[PDB]
């Protein structure tokens, strides 16, 4: 039994289930209609994503959807993560109910926009992307939230092309276990996190580094072929990704900032959100 939050509490007729929002990345998450998440009025319908247990789901998977989901609560608001808009959790399953985003993933949506061997984004699309997810970020770090797993395949893109940042309320790890794509996490961590276990927002610098790389690349693959023994090497050697084609030197540096060494010297999220609103400010939307 659940303790009823009248905040976010949604009746159960008000929600019909759907569809399985992708390759359960973001564990068993379904599309569905809300009826009347808001007031005014209790006739709209809005389309949402409903995360739920799966069938062998155990009292710790229980646990863990329910941090989330209070989690998520303590953030609060902001346009560019995957915002909390309810919860069905008297007489039946936990139903928690976050923003959709019918684009997918920054990688995926990226992937589909490459040229030819949906539509092609401008040189302008790409850094308005990257401010998006400091902004995400920012907000999170503001809140005291470390997000320990950022990468273009935890960035969801709505209809309108918002870049939300997904997975941030949870808390936990395998160096050798591969995503659904077949990519190691490892090689988005800062090597204080991977080598010291020490979490810090300067580590998630690190991997918005590797997210703005990703974005550049439009959904490349860092380090293709490199098992993570070889990966451990690259870093103690101090390797660092080589500069996108189509890419500007002033951005290139901004990644290599980004994997400073030392993570105090590395930017703040605060700096990239001035610096990267400046630069799509000053990006051509021509090419
Ligand atoms: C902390 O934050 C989270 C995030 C979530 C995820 C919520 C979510 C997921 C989605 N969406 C998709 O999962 C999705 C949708 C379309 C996809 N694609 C597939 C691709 C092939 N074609 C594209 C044209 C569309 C690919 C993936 N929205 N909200 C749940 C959560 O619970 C508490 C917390």
């Amino acid at each position: 039994e659940l303790p009823e939050d009248p905040r976010w509490e949604l009746p159960r007729d008000r929600l019909v289930l759907g569809k399985p929002l992708g390759e359960g990345a973001f564990g068993q998450v379904v599309l569905a209609e809300a009826i009347g998440l808001d007031k005014d009025k209790p006739n709209r319908v809005t389309k949402v994503a409903v995360k739920m247990l799966k069938s062998d789901a155990t009292e710790k998977d229980l646990s863990d959807l329910i941090s989330e989901m209070e989690m998520m609560k303590m953030i609060g608001k902001h346009k560019n993560i995957i915002n909390l808009l309810g919860a069905c959790t008297q007489d039946g399953p936990l139903y928690v109910i976050v923003e959709y985003a019918s684009k997918g993933n920054l990688r995926e949506y990226l992937q589909a926009r490459r040229p030819p061997g949906e539509e092609q984004l401008s040189s302008k699309d790409l850094v308005s992307c990257a401010y998006q997810v400091a902004r995400g970020m920012e907000y999170l770090a503001s809140k005291k939230c470390i997000h320990r797993d950022l990468a273009a395949r935890n960035v969801l893109v709505t209809e309108d092309n918002v870049m939300k940042i997904a997975d941030f309320g949870l808390a936990r790890i395998d160096y050798y276990k591969k995503t659904t794509n077949g990519r190691l996490p490892v090689k988005w961590m800062a090597p204080e996190a991977l080598f010291d276990r020490i979490y810090t927002h300067q580590s998630d610098v690190w991997s918005f580094g590797v997210l703005l790389w990703e974005i550049f690349t439009l959904g490349g693959s860092p380090y293709p072929g490199v098992p993570v023994e070889e990966l451990f090497k690259l870093l103690k050697e101090g390797h660092r990704m080589d500069k996108p084609s189509n890419c500007t030197n002033e951005l290139y540096m901004m990644m290599r900032d980004c994997w400073h060494a030392v993570p105090s010297q590395r930017p703040t999220f605060k700096q990239l959100v001035e610096d990267l609103d400046r630069i799509v400010a000053l990006t051509s939307n021509q090419e």
